[PDB]
């Protein structure tokens, strides 16, 4: 049996999914004639409280579309966090690419940055020609590395203030945002209030097996057009996959909060073990990840000794399960929920990791 | 009743593609973990006799990950043809994108580089350091601007020759590859022979929704991998798509005569009609495209009138149909078919076309 | 004996531009505290008929920093010529470094673009998201490829009603802008006024070791200050060279009429020999070039010819010239006069050809 | 009377410049025939312990130059410093020319970097595709933000040691290299041996008007060449500027123990003063930088008021000194001491400071 919290973004489609890109109304996208297309982009700009919005093969593409969009001036940089996704696991697109500055400050704690280094730093090159241009503050909700934290709304409100009283727009990029409304239990629009554009993923949580979309203004969509075509986003009969990004929307506020509980039952059952080896603090399980902090064992052995089975497995467990997990840190493992994942998958990633960690006990 | 000849993308999924994609075995391909896309690749691999080949979203995106793959040293320069689809229609990513210098060759007449220009060019800055260095020479086939023409095998085997002498590597478009195997009629494996890299398009008259990819060998893959994330075409469940494209691919040998067929017979009806408007060469129409000289009216109203339908059309035809086309230059319209155009639709466009030229005649 | 006609860059320092040198008050010119820097700015923006200038270390950055603040938007364009310095001598930095597509069309003739094709270029894309937006046409005046030839005032009338009503600026690359006005006995000023910013070059005909500037309106200088920045030509004590600058620009209208006549005169005197080798119309050499047409023997090696001395030129001619020159096309050389060649070394250097030609006569 | 502490990059040209200047012996350096440059370059490789040398225009462009020079790869990375000069005063060039991108690791401390973070950052992505690949560390010798910060030779050790293991070269801005030497006592090139590329600074301690260069092995100043053409960097006549770096080079063991020793006295006097506004160790001032601690007055103010002339000044000082600096950061001004600024400037300077500090005392 195989339990994998690698990363929601290895949902599969379900029948009402697979369905739905069978019975899809499609046409030419880069001529605006796919219907099934329009309607997912005229849905999410109604949900996301935006003007428009652009559907787009990846979140990678909708993230790397905006700061073009935002830092188009020779010059031009960003304001964004150290361990934000962009900064780290995007092959520095915003150099190599967009060619635009990043200006990375602490944000490991809990997604959030200093707003005093934040002032400090937009202020110290806002008029100075010696220094480049701040245009675009970036914010990532849930913040991925952090553990999926929950950005508050009042922070979002803070940011606003300090980055457009400088002449900055701020992006949010929104790969798991329905993690943080349904967090939240508000609606998704109330995030996306205080932010000039925004990234929405249909490709993780949601289940949809391919997508994502920009969110912005008219303007700022026309534009991205453009900017997706020159990147080679701009597909043909994309309603296909338009059609499963709609059913995923749909589920969103009833499958997701599973995935929260999941987690959270994870993190309570670690606890309940009381290792030396294994430590969670199940306060800090906001959305669907848990990052547990392993002692005496290298992060890399415990994923390797999760993923295997062995007969006194099948002993003292009485099933065989093979968890997926990935090493996030030197001192860290980090396991992220999904709606492929059960609530009885749950129960035996559990019982899988209280035999491993009885069989290195100190 | 719509005729679209605009172009061959507004190709819509058929029944056994609707069908293919609800039952894809599916996984992430950003850990390799699509089976329904690694049977694509391998299958594609072999029809084209590369080692190995990466699935993308769109054409556009393999053309420019091949440029970049090819292109990497600083100062790098492109030869390519200055009516080709990369040189014209795609927003200039050479430059913006991958900051390559490109130099255009005329190609105009029948998609081919007259190899004296080619090699003046390729010995002008082959040592000197003062000149960007060439690496890679850019072919198209078929050739779109100039209504698809095919490069003959062995037009394609002196360029190789002249390139590979002064250190270029050598890319071939093959947006419309198959449309140029099956009008020489022969495995796309001796076009692919006489290049280094290729691209390949599943969205035009194939007829998939959304797909293409690059072929090469395994480092050129290998590389072309870290490019296709940066770019943001690193789809997750990408199965979906890749098991509509699988069907096209079969269907290929089969839909692609039906759509030259049609062509030659539209450029045969309108010469029978002797009219001194439209003016078509058959002998000029060697795969799906068919350029149509106009005279006396500018090019958009010729697409506005046969786009149009009118109360005397129904009289003198019996039938309303709307024929869609494009205006190509400022003396000529473009027809491009597919496999959503039948037979039939074919002689109903020659009737609207007989009737809109009759109603003009000089 | 050295006759340099390679090029007129070889300029070296003379006496009154040496003292300048070593007598010139200098400061930061990074903090704007040089007045000698100034001094040529504003001496040089009153001469041009401009707002502001800037002064950079070579016409290169200056041309490289023109079209970066001109094509700012991401997927814009450059119309140039195919033979003009900056897209055939200059590492291709439009698009390594500015990331700008680039447009050639035909020049070769008289350094003049035809008006139709520029018209065509410039309403292709004028208004289609699907090409890149032209906000430059860039002219070279004088041509160096062609000879050296003037464009005329009502061309450059011409091309500012075409660029300015597609919503394009106008470049000039001025890099011998004072051999046109001197062959139209015109103020530079009537050059300028059909144009937005221009290139000027202290180190060639002016006879400076090192600089240029741009001129343009102070807006466009403003940026250009960040872009000289970024490109690392903000010197410090900049002075010492714009003192030798300001001397050069002074006896303009003294030394490059001597080089016109020099020039000159070597092409007549090469149409006297009736040789069946070389071959120049006198009327083609309208500034400081001429352009020799080679026949029998391979450009290079008449080259290699005129620099060596052989006992036998001592017999027939006196003396022992070796006149350097480059061979410019597969037919063809170049000669380019300049004040440190005099009018008897021009004579010299007519006698050495005679010789030369002489010894291979058919 | 005026004594700028601002930086040394204000050095004007002394009279065995000004001479040098006017009696060079130049030529055209793009084509390799400046003698000057050529002797210059020769004696920068001997005296730094590189193959070869290359003259630009300032340092800018030798640190950018250097990076592109390494950084080559799409999807480069550079580790740097978060306080470098490359990261805060160089318009983000790294990004905006050379596309490459940037990983700042905390260096304000003591201008170095921990060995620590260093090596959980060269191992990140050291083997991941996933992550950018880390082709350069970049220091900075002396370290200016830090104050003038000299780096240890067993520092520089330990850095190539951990860099040329995870297959990433080393540059040294060397900016201020010389100081760095001279506060060590050893040889320059004993600090060079730890690198692969280094660059130079003439125009600031040395006291040069204008130059800098990159040194490097052959292969690296072999393609550093063309990114100097590239950028605008490729000069006629540099002889002129060389002839100055020359006399300032062999100044250099002679004139800059006087900036330190300037700069130690103006450090001791501060303190002497026991003042609870302004707190100096004198113990951190390494070169010819001063950090001055500034409380209960915005540093801005305290350069108004050090650069502005009372009658009261006149009064109990005796002279009226105007004292030229720079606020660095909210808390601190910096003071840089070059060949300018006399001993009794630093007394007429200290003097002024007393004054200003007694006319506000708490």
């Amino acid at each position: 049996h195989m339990v994998d919290l690698r990363s929601d973004t290895v949902t599969r489609p379900g029948p009402a999914m697979r369905r739905a890109m069978a019975e899809a109304v499609v046409g030419d996208d880069d001529y605006g004639e796919d219907p099934t297309v329009h309607e997912l982009q005229e849905k999410a700009a109604e949900l996301l409280g935006v003007e428009r919005t652009l559907f787009v093969p990846t979140n990678t593409m909708a993230n790397l579309i905006s700061v073009m969009g935002h830092c188009r001036r020779r010059g031009s940089q960003v304001l964004l966090g150290q361990e934000c996704h962009l900064h780290v696991y995007e092959q520095g697109g915003v150099a190599q690419i967009a060619g635009v500055h990043s200006h990375p400050l602490p944000d490991l704690p809990y997604g959030t940055l200093d707003l005093n280094e934040l002032e400090r730093a937009l202020t110290r090159g806002s008029g100075s020609p010696y220094h480049p241009v701040c245009e675009l503050v970036y914010l990532e909700n849930t913040h991925s590395s952090a553990g999926g934290r929950v950005l508050p709304v009042d922070y979002l409100r803070q940011v606003c203030l300090l980055a457009h009283a400088h002449g900055a727009r701020v992006h949010m990029d929104g790969a798991r945002l329905m993690n943080a409304a349904v967090a939240l239990r508000i609606p998704p629009a109330r995030l996306v209030e205080h932010c000039d554009s925004v990234s929405f993923c249909f490709s993780k949580g949601l289940g949809a097996p391919v997508g994502a979309l920009v969110g912005g203004s008219k303007d700022f969509i026309g534009e991205a057009w453009r900017l997706r075509k020159a990147l080679g986003g701009g597909m043909r009969q994309a309603g296909v996959l338009a059609a499963a990004a709609l059913v995923g929307l749909a589920e969103a506020e009833e499958v997701l909060p599973r995935d929260h509980e999941n987690a959270q039952r994870f993190a309570k059952g670690l606890q309940d073990l009381a290792s030396p080896i294994c430590s969670v603090d199940p306060a800090t399980v906001e959305t669907n990840m848990v990052l547990v902090q392993v002692a005496g064992l290298p992060p890399s052995e415990l994923c390797q000794r999760l993923q295997a089975v062995s007969a006194e497995e099948v002993a003292q467990t009485g099933r065989a399960v093979r968890v997926l997990l990935f090493p996030w840190t030197e001192q860290s493992v980090r396991a992220v929920w999904h709606r492929d994942v059960s609530a009885q998958d749950t129960e035996l990633a559990l019982k899988k990791w209280e035999f491993v960690l009885r069989q290195l006990r100190p």
